DNA sequence: TTGACTCTCTTAAGAGAGTCA
DNA sequence: TTGACTCTCTTAAGAGAGTCA
């Protein structure tokens, strides 16, 4: 339906609009130790969030524009992609949080790929401690670490071998 | 069942019927270049799958037992655990798959934990490439690797910083 | 053309429970 | 009692679309 131009301008007003968002500073671990600093664009907690955004559900937000009377909308974190394929290897694109913050939409901590690539960044051990993803993550993922197991592989008999 | 001598009946009759399945051996990938050999003692197919099993999904059973007349069932690799806490920090404990094989019922491939840490056993480097689980993992998990994105983190204007 | 809500869907790791014979 | 199916739910990363003034 749109032209690349016309996707081009809404990409520049979403830009605009977050750019005003509050930008709130997160300290954060990068892995092997070290301590790094994110600054997150923050949608409001509630209404009003900014021209063009809508709260669709409890951490989910769209952004609407209107261009020759036909309403258009994406999910609130796609924008920055709208130019890119939006598929690879047969699986769906998603905006994939780099900063594990919801509320940001700061496009500089998003990428787009697959959901089981998004999916594991929140295990990943961080820039700075082995991360291997070719779009370096920039930051450690929040569920990195030991675990909390509570079991692990046993029998009662002597049924099986590893 | 209910009493101590109960549940570890129903342990004691599902580890023997599960020790006859056939055994199948996969050779797996175990991080830092090396390779290694599980065992996974595999449900059939197709029914019959077994005494007390039964499926409920392409790759879901359950375990069924009949206890003083009363039915019991379990999800087919939930046994094990029957005597463990069904919850760790306020989060519902589930059956880890280790070998990443469904079908697969051996207790020495499974262990006890959240939802969460079940997951990101996903995107583990594995015992020989820098696993840090607590309850290591028997191998590399099938989704770690570089991934494939799409597109980065970027930006049109001068509105944003990392 | 817009803002503020509403409701249901997708994935892939995991589950509970009913209908028949 | 035991076997073989059937249908829906949970979680936490992510989505599309309708109503109304
Ligand atoms: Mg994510
Ligand atoms: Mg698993
Ligand atoms: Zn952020
Ligand atoms: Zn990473
Ligand atoms: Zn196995
Ligand atoms: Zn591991």
């Amino acid at each position: 339906a749109l032209t690349n131009a016309q996707i081009l301008a809404v990409i520049d007003s979403w830009e605009e609009t977050v750019g005003q968002f509050p930008v709130i500073t997160h300290h954060v671990p990068l892995g092997g130790g070290l301590q790094g600093t994110l600054h997150c664009y923050e949608i409001p907690l509630a209404a009003p969030y900014g021209v063009g955004f809508a709260k669709n559900g409890p951490t989910r937000w769209q952004y609407k524009r209107t261009i020759n009377q036909v309403v258009h909308r994406w999910g609130s974190h796609t924008v920055p992609f709208l130019l890119e394929p939006d598929n690879i290897n047969g699986k769906t694109c998603t905006a994939s949080q780099l900063c594990h913050n919801t509320r940001c939409h700061n496009p500089l901590h998003l990428c787009w790929e697959s959901l089981d690539d998004n999916k594991g960044r929140n295990w990943c051990p961080g820039p700075n401690g082995g991360c291997v993803h070719a779009v370096v993550c920039l930051r450690q993922g929040p569920l990195y670490g030991p675990g909390a197991t509570v079991a692990g592989p046993q029998q009662r008999g002597s049924h099986f071998v590893v």
